[PDB]
């Protein structure tokens, strides 16, 4: 039994099924594989394609998903979708209104167009199951628990009718409790106070982190406007009808000015940030006060874009209302992708189940074998220095007692936003200054943010105080307090009020990456380490060998390991070997707007990615006749030729094009099959 | 006192205020003057800028207004403005959150800002004053309408709190009887069903136009799920939490298809718009029997958009409802902006009401002095021909006689959408062949709207059923019924139920203009013409001198008549001399895209205008380069050598360019200050 499981839209990798399609119209495009009840492999979209939080759709997935379970598209007995039919196509049927150029072609057409021209695959219109939205989410949550009986709570932005349902299940059976109307939900009031702050879309872990450097009072009183608890579980959300945003108006009025980009976050913001945390925290756990006491239950799973919320999952934690607290590390809308398949192989025949609770986030594809990736990393020597260690992890260790910052890629990538030891970044927890550093020079971010540790399984409650419920901490789902006493310790990962994001990692969550904790501690006293994901600020999780290559080049990273291999910066790389290539989405313009006396301006010239919310950047006339001329297999170096070299002046243009990731810089060539 | 009335957003020429800023935010945008409570002069700022329907400040607006007032900046007491100050604001917060780049300027910073730079206008806060915009409306339709008290009837999409406000006035006062929430809209119905007809906004005449060629049979069970009739004039429409459409979602669930562009109209779509029309005539008949019944007035004025539905105020005409109707020329936002400048007056002073009942619209900008216009049709003596007839009207009634399609362009231009003979385009109104002769052919349109008939006073009744109420005919606010006698004569103008959007020009509303109809009524039997606007289908209404020789020229009129001057294009126009400028929103572009195997693609030249729904053409290499090269005063054909001169395909190709308003062609210099 093979179900394929599916969500986001539906465009192809050069253009949107509407011109400049939105960012959240079916965003986190993934596939998901299961096998006799296994999860056997899964991987968003966005780390194939480099669009973070992609709306495109999960072609590159679905590809490497068969790849993984050496399956053909011909054995796959369903494929379930995260949404029910006739709301995704009224959705698309609105989308052409609005553009009368766009031919009518609704979702059964485009998937099966899509699978079919992309992995020869005619799907029979019998094996296509849609699903219920909040349905996916919770048999995705429920199912890898390792519980036979929970209270399930979904909260995310909206499925087709609720933005929240409340279920109870028992065995591999859900049934409804309870649900909440999309004008009620709290993805929806995060992400409105999410755009205050000068965020957008994606960026609500952000605002998260600002919370604890604020304090709620100053606008408690303002906050508790917008919202009111009502008696038996229930609340209500304040609209208006001046702006489709629950939160500006009122914020306005009473003198609130959002934040430019660029600008630094003021106390105002801190504050802002602080008292939306506290309203959803409000919200959250009235709801779940009176489902725990209603329903009976002593376990609690939780999904919906809104459990990556770890700070409110600690306090779920902490309340005393639950025995136990399950969130799954893909709890947003590529979870549901994977719960689509869980419905969709219910609805024809009967459900098989995960025998175990999940451990591993472990799912997306690998590096290489051996050999082939010491054949692509010889393709790279012109711009790194690799050393072959007998024992790499006891290396490691070695070096992050030394204060290098590491980047480290081991086998398959994790599913979900978390890195957890196959796609981090990784430095000694113990230095202050080392959260100042990484957050300027590595990952070049804001300076408010925090980083997470990652401790053994056996040192865990040494640290940290996992005191209440018993929590999953496989996936950084919680955070959690540091124990007081411990606090000057892990200067780096011990946020403003002493909680941290925390991942107990052991021997069966991910084996290596729980030797090099284990051997740090050893080395150091402190069995703690900085766990960040491996990407610069302009892409998603590094995926590919080419693709970890690339961030540890044109991040400030001191050294890289990558499946038992030493990489290192050399001294003068050679930028001419590498070869340009374009990515679907790449564009190169020539400008003139107006000028003075309704002349034509002067040119310009800009390369710009083809995506809502894509960013652009002047290039120099030079450079734009270079980039012209690529073809995708001359190097760089050929191609400087034609404007009089690779001067100095142009290869630091193109390396900068290079770290915002506007085209593909790899060498000649690719690492092959997996 | 002298009163400036405005409406409209706040971007500048060559930027909107947030990037692709939407077509529907603040739109129609113009400016109007009044001095001791008369309407001095009132100019959209499309017929300046050349951009239907604009939302950009009007800045060319307000210089023509002060001038033709013969008034510096400094002259004016009060500035009023169509919304309240925190509506707009907190309309203007809400882009700002979705474009964190855009600096934080709200209405009355950013209207000081538009004043000072662009008239040196230092206007102090204490004359600024926002208006309700129902209010603004209700003060426009009433106070013109030489009533002297009348039931005030105000429906368009939506204000800052309705979308419907009925008033009680008499002589200055405003007294406020009733309101219906935005979310009741008809303006918004309608605008939503204009999206499933592969219209969008600005098209909703067209649909009007359609909606007789229909039967509303088919959809009328259908229309009826989405709103309800209930007792003491309320309704309530009907919503859903699926997309922001009231009508597609239920449209969609029984199998009807938006239709794309180009695609012809299918007796589905007819029947559609036919049911469409009926409705929104169902509930705004039930307000009004209501409201009439309730309030006993015997006067009405009826004011928005909505009541630019010229059909739907043609069956308030034959309800008995009412003994005299009245509508503004101007019901849509721009006379919400004139109403604006009177509500200042009253919040400050007193308000000064005008004297009679408003009956010409000729209140823009004129051609210029006849010394001006003969020297500027001089600089355009390489493309036409020029006689100086003794008696203008009297030549230009006989060739309409004879059959020739008339441009007739006097004085100044008319507020408003409609033309009524001082921007017209006139013909013979008897021939049938004449509707597809005008429309599909020399303005480059769709002939399944009839045209539009001017009457003289005198003759009207022989030819057009005014009975019912007493409505004003001078502004074509009214279908009625043509008389089935003269319907057969009527061939160009009459509809396929027989109806007409009826002109009835008199020697008090029009001289020339009247004049014009009565020597064709002597030399012909029928003193009944066919006016259309003067503008093809890529431009408002034709300004100024050149604006009219432009489009003389891009179109395929016989002849054209402005101010007594018979001008004809010449056997062969020498395009080199005309001036090439850049409009503030021209963008000339060469793009490359991604290619197969990620290579650089295709180098395609682009003309665009920038703006929400800017047309865009392809470019020729060789166009592009001697586009490039504009810069406002060297001829075409001198741009042209830098290529190899102006070839018989490169001036097919500029002048195809120039059909379409990519660019100012004209001849050097400019008529000089009117
Ligand atoms: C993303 O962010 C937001 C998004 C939205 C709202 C907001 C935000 Cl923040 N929030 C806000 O607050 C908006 C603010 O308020 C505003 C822009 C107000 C503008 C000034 C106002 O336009 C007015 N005042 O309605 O102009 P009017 O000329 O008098 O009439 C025009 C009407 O008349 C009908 N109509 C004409 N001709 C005929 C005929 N021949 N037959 C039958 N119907 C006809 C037309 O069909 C049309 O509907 C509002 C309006 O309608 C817009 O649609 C044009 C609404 C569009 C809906 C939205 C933008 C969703
Ligand atoms: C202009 O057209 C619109 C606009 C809007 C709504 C709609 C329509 Cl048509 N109507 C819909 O039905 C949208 C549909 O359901 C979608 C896209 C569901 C996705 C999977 C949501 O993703 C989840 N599961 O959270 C996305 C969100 O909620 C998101 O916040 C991330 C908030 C979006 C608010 C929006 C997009 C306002
Ligand atoms: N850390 C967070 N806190 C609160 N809400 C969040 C958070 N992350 C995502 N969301 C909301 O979850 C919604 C998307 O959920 P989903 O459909 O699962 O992808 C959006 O409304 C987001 O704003
Ligand atoms: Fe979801
Ligand atoms: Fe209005």
């Amino acid at each position: 039994m093979l179900v394929l499981g599916l969500n986001g839209n539906f465009s192809a990798a050069d253009t949107d099924v509407v011109p400049q399609l939105g960012e959240v119209f079916f965003h986190d495009s993934a596939a998901s594989l299961i096998r006799d009840g296994e999860l056997v492999a899964a991987v968003e979209e966005e780390r194939l394609n480099r669009i973070k939080k992609t709306t495109k759709f999960p072609l590159n997935a679905v590809r490497e998903c068969l790849a993984l379970a050496g399956a053909r598209p011909e054995d796959v007995d369903a494929v379930g979708y995260y949404f029910p039919e006739n709301h995704i196509d009224t959705v698309l049927n609105h989308l052409y209104t609005e553009y009368p150029r766009a031919p009518l072609r609704y979702s059964r057409e485009l998937i099966r167009q899509r699978l079919k021209e992309g992995l020869g695959w005619d799907l029979p219109d019998e094996k296509l199951v849609y699903v219920p939205h909040h349905e996916a989410h919770a048999y995705s949550s429920y199912l890898h628990s390792g519980m036979d009986s929970a209270l399930v709570l979904v909260l995310d932005g909206r499925g087709e009718l609720h933005s929240g349902t409340v279920y109870r299940a028992e065995g591999t059976r859900l049934e409804k409790l309870a649900d909440y109307p999309v004008p009620k939900s709290l993805g929806g009031l995060y992400l409105n106070a999410t755009y205050l702050l000068g965020y957008g879309f994606g960026d609500e872990y952000k605002v998260m982190g600002l919370a604890p450097w604020g304090n709620p009072e100053t606008y408690r009183d303002t906050f508790a406007k917008l919202y009111t608890l009502q008696d038996n579980g229930e609340y209500e959300l304040h609209g208006n009808i001046m702006v489709p945003n629950l939160v500006s108006p009122l914020f306005y009025a009473e003198g609130f000015r959002p934040r430019r980009k660029g600008e630094p976050f003021t106390q105002a913001h801190r504050d802002f940030a602080a008292a939306l945390q506290e309203t959803v925290e409000k919200i959250v756990l009235h709801i779940l006060e009176y489902w725990a006491k209603t329903s009976g239950h002593s376990r609690l799973c939780f999904g919906g874009g809104v459990a990556h919320n770890s700070s409110l999952n600690g306090l779920i934690l902490k309340s005393g209302l639950f025995d136990e607290v399950f969130v799954h590390p893909a709890s947003h809308d590529a979870g549901a992708g994977e719960g689509a398949a869980y419905a969709a192989a219910a609805s024809l025949g009967t459900l098989e189940r995960p025998g175990k609770r999940l451990l591993s986030a472990s799912l997306g594809p690998a590096l290489g074998g051996r050999e082939q990736i010491r054949a692509r990393l010889a393709d790279w020597a012109p711009l790194i220095d690799v050393e072959f260690p007998d024992d790499a992890v006891e290396t490691a260790a070695g070096l992050l007692a030394e204060g290098q910052v590491l980047g480290w890629a081991y086998g398959r990538s994790e599913f979900g936003p978390r890195a957890l030891g196959h796609r981090s970044i990784v430095a000694d927890a113990r230095p202050e200054e080392n959260r100042t550093r990484i957050n300027a020079m590595v990952k070049k971010r804001e300076g408010f943010r925090p980083f997470a540790p990652v401790v053994t399984a056996e040192a865990a409650r040494d640290y940290f105080d996992l005191s209440g419920a018993d929590g999953n901490h496989e996936f950084m789902s919680f955070v959690v307090p540091v124990l007081p006493e411990r606090r000057t310790e892990l200067g780096a990962v011990t946020h403003v009020d002493g909680t941290a994001r925390v991942q107990v990692v052991s021997a069966e969550s991910g084996e290596r990456f729980h030797r090099l904790v284990r051997r740090f501690g050893e080395l150091t006293g402190t069995p703690v380490l900085l766990n960040t994901s491996f990407n610069n600020n302009a892409e998603p999780i590094v995926q590919s060998l080419d693709d970890v290559v690339t961030s540890f080049l044109t991040t400030d990273l001191d050294v890289l390991v990558v499946e038992d291999c030493l990489v290192r910066g050399k001294a003068s790389p050679d930028l001419g070997v590498l070869v340009p290539r374009f990515r679907p989405v790449t564009r190169l313009v020539e400008r003139r707007t107006a000028g003075p006396d309704a002349s034509a301006g002067a040119k310009t010239h800009e390369i710009h990615l083809d995506y809502d919310g894509g960013p652009s950047a002047k290039v120099s006339p030079e450079l734009y006749e270079l980039l012209g001329a690529v073809d995708g297999t001359t190097t760089l170096g050929d191609l400087a030729k034609t404007v009089g070299g690779l001067s100095d002046a142009l290869a630091t243009e193109v390396f900068a094009l290079w770290e915002q990731r506007f085209l593909t810089l790899a060498p000649a060539g690719d690492i092959g099959p997996l």
